[PDB]
């Protein structure tokens, strides 16, 4: 059920807003965290964006245009857009607050330190997000570890659906050749991030050329199974890896391939066996 849009999103009073810490720069300007008081009184908080002073109407389009999108999901493991502010400047957008940030960054801070089931828990909230994602109609194009968040609790949430309605390495052989951008080719990009949890956040392909990247792929190579990966999660990136697009799982297939690993933990003893080079297949 996917489609200016007040339409998808609250218009937040400015009152309710503060701002406690800048974090940095964005592409559309500051990136702070602060306090929302919601219209109950409650006090949570926030992540807050601004669009830079002297902004272009396409860079408010482009910026608000993200928040459109976002404000079309309400599920736990898609980021929450709180509001917007849009009737006094600078122009916000206030979402979820997620403490530890990108998910990329904080497992390279934490390098072999959880275990497999606080990781398999990470990717089953990841693949639960893209299958309501999915179920809506929605074709995310950006789905990277670097674009999930993930919170105090270690629950990862979807984020930056700049992109949604190219990223080379997250990219499906069939979205690189021409374009062609489906659920299937957002599965082939969880294949990649499942690699990238797995991996505690190296870079998937490392910094080969881009156009090996493409070519390597193409002749049946892949990433290889990280360090003490289980046996499951590697069968489950290569079939989310499948050349062919239509043999891949869905996302509600992978939920429950997740949720059955979760049950049975004792499944995920079987690790694959023992260099950052490509495995051809395999």
């Amino acid at each position: 059920t996917f489609v200016t849009v007040h339409e998808f999103a609250k218009e937040l009073d400015a009152t309710n807003i503060s701002i406690d810490k800048v974090v940095g720069a964005g592409e559309f300007g500051e990136v702070c965290s602060g306090r929302l008081k919601l219209p109950s009184k409650k006090e949570i908080s926030v992540a807050i964006k601004t669009l830079k002073v002297g902004y272009t109407e396409k860079q408010r389009r482009d910026f608000l245009g993200e928040a459109s999108i976002m404000g079309q999901f309400d599920h736990p493991n898609i980021i929450r857009l709180e509001g917007v502010v849009t009737k006094s400047k600078p122009v916000m957008i206030v979402t979820e607050y997620m403490e530890n940030g990108s998910l990329d960054s904080f497992l390279r801070k934490h390098d072999a330190q959880f275990t497999v089931i606080q990781l398999v828990g990470m990717l089953r909230g990841i693949a639960s997000g893209m299958k309501y994602l999915s179920d809506m109609g929605a074709v995310h194009r950006d789905l990277a570890a670097r674009n999930i968040l993930i919170n105090s609790n270690l629950v990862c949430k979807v984020s930056d659906f700049g992109l949604s309605r190219i990223p080379i390495r997250w990219t499906s052989p069939e979205a690189i050749a021409y374009r062609k951008f489906t659920s299937a080719s957002d599965v082939w990009s969880y294949g990649i991030v499942l690699w990238e949890v797995m991996s505690y956040g190296e870079r998937p392909y490392w910094e080969m050329s881009n156009q090996d990247v493409i070519k390597a792929v193409d002749e049946g190579y892949r990433l290889p199974p990280p360090m003490d990966c289980p046996a499951a999660l590697y069968q489950l990136m290569l079939d989310c890896w499948q050349k062919d697009r239509n043999n891949r799982p869905k996302f509600e297939q992978i939920v429950s391939i997740l949720d059955k690993l979760i049950r049975n933990p004792g499944s995920l003893k079987i690790i694959t066996s023992a260099p950052s080079n490509l495995l051809l297949d395999q």
